């Protein structure tokens, strides 16, 4: 397949639903390359667990942890890392309040080349155990020969765009990785990078990041079709920020407007949001503890009850993962009958202004609080007008280079009248979960 989009392994499901899924130990195995060094961009790290995921023969190779922790949290991460002299740390600057470093990415330097992994899992055991998570695996990028002058650039501009993303950190450890990337040929890359970095972007930088980056790519590299107003937008996420007192403040104004863009010419578009209900969490493989990875607070939720009328249950029979709670985030543009999609994005970005950006200064400036990263699959980058949707995620299609593996069921199913969104800081004591327990925060 050309897409190289994988789910993580889920413990406990039938083997047929893990055939072609990847565990972290698979990604780091010597079969993927002879490791020289690596960078692990993430939010949360269990360092002892992380080192054990590397092959024994690679556990002393240099590792850079790129994180956003401050104050006592930074001290704790440093203390986790101090027993391993091969581990260095980069604290990503977060100079706007309430910002986070959420990007999940591995840079893997090998004797044979370079690989980039952009994915959705924290580097802790629980995120790779029984959750639905997404992975994009780059090709093995070969080194450009000493003395050869070539760009190594792809038609999607991925190499320069990944360097631009890393440049935003202004970090010496990441300039070293920028120089590694310069020395490699990334021209086979068929996805577009969509990043968020903290800042206030105007003018020539407005389109670099967040939802304006998405808009710009959709304007330049997608085509509008007849009855485009009938093609829904689907967003699927594991956390919800404060979106405002009604849908016009952000969600259905600037955010939906960027996501419905197609092509360069100048809304009734249905918007489906997929987010686990309480019942989804209760009956999940993990039970109520899965809700510790579904941060949606009651203080935020009670200020935006209008939002929950957009909410659809998690369902993933197609991948055997209805009970594997989602920590993947995805956004896509299906056709009215959900048989095709115009594009697909897998990203770290949840449904929040901090992640996607909020317009300021009379619509002239996009303000972003966090670091995020995802990859966009556009049909034009594969020589296609649209992607067919794969009927069964792990099955064998007649045209695998069309046929995009959407990991959950379409159409999404609206919450029922008795469903409620998972809210992680109130108790649930009416019905026990799959392990016999209640939820008492
Ligand atoms: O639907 P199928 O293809 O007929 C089918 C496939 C597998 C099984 N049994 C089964 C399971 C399992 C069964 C239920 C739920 C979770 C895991 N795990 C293993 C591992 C090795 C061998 C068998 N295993 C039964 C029927």
């Amino acid at each position: 397949n050309p897409f190289q989009f994988y789910l993580t392994r889920v413990s406990g499901v039938k083997p047929k639903y893990n055939s072609g899924a990847l565990h972290i130990k698979d990604i780091l195995s010597p079969l993927f390359g002879t490791l020289v060094s690596s960078a692990q961009f993430n939010y949360c790290f269990d360092v002892d667990w992380l080192v054990k995921q590397y092959p024994p023969e690679f556990r002393k190779k240099p590792i850079l942890l790129v994180h956003g922790d401050k104050r006592e949290a930074k001290a704790h991460l440093h203390a986790q890392a101090k027993p391993y002299e091969n581990i260095s740390l980069c604290q990503a600057k977060l100079d706007i309040a309430f910002g986070t470093h959420h990007t999940k990415m591995m840079l893997l330097l090998y004797e044979e080349g370079l690989r980039v992994v952009i994915h959705t899992s924290n580097l802790i055991h629980a995120d790779w155990h029984q959750k639905t998570q997404g992975i994009w695996l780059s090709p093995l990028y070969p080194r450009i020969a000493d003395g050869t002058h070539k760009s190594g650039e792809s038609p999607t501009h991925f190499k320069a765009d990944l360097i631009s993303y890393l440049m935003a950190y202004n970090a010496p450890s990441l300039k070293e990785w920028i120089d590694v990337i310069h020395k490699h040929d990334l021209s086979e890359t068929n996805v577009y990078l969509i990043g968020s970095t903290p800042g206030r972007f105007q003018g020539s930088q407005k389109d670099n990041w967040g939802h304006f980056r998405l808009k710009k790519l959709l304007k330049d590299h997608a085509s509008s079709m007849p009855n485009a107003e009938s093609w829904p937008v689907v967003g699927q996420f594991s956390s919800v920020g404060s979106l405002g007192a009604d849908e016009s403040k952000w969600l259905c104004s600037e955010f939906k407007e960027s996501m419905l863009t197609l092509g360069k010419e100048s809304s009734s578009v249905p918007l489906y949001l997929i987010y686990p209900s309480v019942e989804n969490v209760r009956t999940s493989l993990e039970g109520y503890p899965a809700g510790g990875s579904l941060p949606y607070s009651i203080q935020t939720a009670e200020k935006q009850n209008w939002l929950h009328s957009y909410f659809h249950k998690w369902s993933a029979e197609t991948s055997g993962r209805s009970n594997a709670m989602p920590h993947i985030k995805t956004y896509m543009r299906p056709s009215p009958d959900f048989s095709k999609i115009a594009w697909f994005l897998v990203t770290s970005a949840n449904l929040s202004k901090a992640a996607w950006g909020a317009l300021e200064k009379n619509g002239t400036q996009l303000m972003i609080r966090s670091y995020e990263l995802g990859v966009l699959f556009l049909p034009s980058a594969f020589g296609l007008d649209s992607f067919k949707v794969k009927q069964k995620f792990f099955a064998g299609s007649q045209e695998p280079m069309a046929t995009f593996p959407v990991p959950y069921d379409l159409p999404p199913e609206l919450y029922g009248s008795k469903d409620r969104p998972w809210i992680w800081n109130i108790p649930y004591v009416k019905a026990p979960d799959t392990h016999g327990n209640m939820w008492v925060p």
